[PDB]
């Protein structure tokens, strides 16, 4: 009998972040149980979660952005595993975005519309890797981790695309040496053909110059991915999978880049189950492009991933509102493009939902008082970050803060609107703000409200379940457990 944490393999499934496992797990597991779903439960190792020793550190040691949910790796993994065992459910415990980066604030800025174009030192690379290993150690120590997403997008060298032909060749020869010819031979003068769900065969060929650029573009990303995957392999006594996070990049993912990246991974002995391309999805927004163009693009990239025994993993899955999915028509275009064989990720949307729910109670109520305190403390914390040029300060944040001010001044927007841009993007800091005794006072209050107020618990659980069911029914994950067991049985 199969239940609790299992590695599900490259099969269609939702994977859902649990920023406050205490309040979110009931509604999610209800929905999973109702639609007979094998789902993932996760948090991002670069931003949302952190090791215990980061979480339990005193105020001020670590940037607000590191483990900003207040939820440790041990905690989310143990709570989710144990909840699932208790509910008789198969789930996958995933470590989302193992992120190479100089800081969590940079990893956050990256997905909040902030132009930083920072460049990492060698010591920084080393420490980021050590941070990741330590995070891994905590995951492994729980006995429950099934799956890791690796994010080395910070290491992608965009200068390789702009090098002079003479500089290019010279660097290529020097780096790759006697392996240069082998590397070119894998690609140049070959017609690659990948067939999508549509039945359209897509043709790709490569010039030497293209291969040389791709190779220089991705060498550091590939090397770090290798180091991370070797460390995971050295520590895991149970089977697991890898996802490549390839989505937090400045432009759309190109077909040839992905062919190359997956193939080079393959050459060094890494076969991801999932790859997450940039397809034009943005955090906190319904899809803002042409649905036909989207389907076309996803059909191609899905076909490519398929030939490497992989599915696409869709990040930035939540949209403009907790109720909007990712826009009308968006799920249908993804399903046609993938025949339903797809992994889809959401996380932050559950806290947006929490906050708007609190905001919807009447002034006079404690629920709404709590909301207003959250909003006020966030606003003031961020003003102070801009004021003191703290770690989250940026021109973009400053503008959003001014936009909110202007709008309330001109009666365009009401005070404490949870839809104000700055709050939508930066409300996450609420869960890591601390009182003078260093407690996460707002996260503690939320959990208290939930644990002690029966009517609040009930309404939130219903909203969480409902949101998870919209995702499940929208992307046809109902009964996906069948393929998960077909994978597991093979072992
Ligand atoms: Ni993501």
């Amino acid at each position: 009998d199969v239940f609790g944490p299992w590695y599900l393999g490259p099969i269609a499934h939702p994977a859902i972040g649990i920023r406050i496992p205490e309040i979110i797990l009931t509604g999610i597991l209800r929905a999973y149980k109702k639609r007979n779903v094998a789902g993932g439960l996760m948090l991002s190792f670069g931003r949302e979660t952190a090791p215990e020793w980061v979480i339990n550190a005193p105020p001020g040691k670590y940037e607000i952005t590191r483990g900003h949910t207040g939820t440790s790796i041990r905690k989310y993994m143990t709570m989710a595993a144990e909840a699932a065992v208790k509910e008789g459910l198969v789930v996958e415990i995933e470590a989302d975005h193992l992120t190479v980066a100089p800081s969590a604030a940079e990893a956050v800025k990256r997905i909040s519309g902030v132009r930083t174009e920072y460049r990492m030192s060698e010591k920084e690379l080393g420490e980021s890797l050590n941070y990741i290993k330590a995070e891994i150690d905590e995951a492994v120590s729980t006995g429950y981790v099934n799956f890791y997403t690796i994010d080395t997008c910070f290491l992608i060298d965009y200068s390789a695309e702009e090098m002079s032909p003479g500089e290019l060749e010279s660097k290529f020869s020097t780096i790759f040496g006697d392996g240069a010819g082998d590397l070119l031979k894998r690609y140049v003068g070959r017609q690659f053909v990948y067939i999508g769900e549509r039945g359209i065969p897509y043709c790709f060929t490569f010039t030497n110059e293209e291969v040389m650029r791709l190779a220089l573009k991705y060498r550091e990303s590939l090397k770090a991915t290798k180091t991370i995957c070797d460390y995971i392999k050295s520590k895991m006594s149970k089977p697991y999978g890898i996802e490549i996070a390839f989505d937090e990049t400045p432009s759309l993912t190109k077909c040839k880049d992905m062919i190359f990246y997956l193939r080079e991974l393959w050459e060094i002995g890494i076969k991801p189950d999932f790859i997450a391309p940039n397809i034009g999805f943005e955090k906190r927004k319904d899809y803002m492009g042409d649905l036909k163009v989207l389907e076309e693009r996803v059909d191609k990239l899905a076909a490519i991933a398929r030939a490497f025994g992989a599915l696409l993993s869709i990040h930035s899955g939540s949209g403009s509102s907790p109720y909007s999915g990712k826009g009308i028509g968006t799920y249908e275009a993804l399903l046609r493009a993938t025949g339903g064989k797809i992994k889809y990720k959401i996380s932050g949307v559950y806290i947006e939902l929490l906050f708007e729910l609190l905001a919807s109670y009447p002034k006079g109520s404690k629920e709404r008082g709590l909301y207003e305190q959250i909003f006020d403390d966030v606003y003031q914390f961020l003003k102070k970050e801009v004021e003191e040029e703290g770690v989250l300060a940026s021109p973009e944040l400053e503008l959003q803060l001014k936009r909110y001010e202007e709008d309330v001044k001109n009666g365009v927007r009401e005070e404490r609107d949870p839809r104000a841009d700055f709050f939508r993007y930066y409300s996450f800091v609420a869960l890591n703000l601390r009182d003078s005794s260093g407690k996460r006072y707002l996260r503690e209050a939320i959990v208290e409200l939930y644990e002690e107020d029966r009517k609040f618990k009930e309404r939130y659980d219903k909203e969480v379940e409902a949101l998870t069911l919209r995702l499940i029914d929208g992307l046809k994950f109902e009964n996906n457990i069948i393929n998960a067991l077909a994978w597991i049985r093979q072992f």
